[PDB]
């Protein structure tokens, strides 16, 4: 599994994450712009599955702030039955 890393030092708000996601994964900007479209992307067989996503540099405060992203990737991991791995480091 290749590991795709999101460093939250480069992300100042949840909306920046959607830009980082589409840039990282080589997707059109309009592919992801909110939680529902993020879910659809992760479920639509357009990512280079199987793969791991890792979040780094997430202080407690920011893990809380971005908790909807975390729960979404936890649920994606469950739904995808092992094809997607998700971890928050530290």
């Amino acid at each position: 599994m290749n590991v795709y890393t999101f460093d939250f030092n480069d992300i100042k708000n949840q909306s920046d994450f959607y830009r980082e996601f589409t840039q990282t994964f080589g997707l059109a900007s309009e592919k992801v712009s909110d939680l529902d479209t993020l879910w659809d992307a992760v479920m639509s067989d357009i990512l280079p599955l199987p793969l791991e996503i890792e979040f780094v540099h997430l202080p407690d405060k920011l893990r809380r702030r971005y908790g909807a992203l975390i729960l979404l990737f936890d649920e994606a991991e469950e739904e995808l039955e092992g094809r997607l791995r998700f971890n928050v480091r530290h």
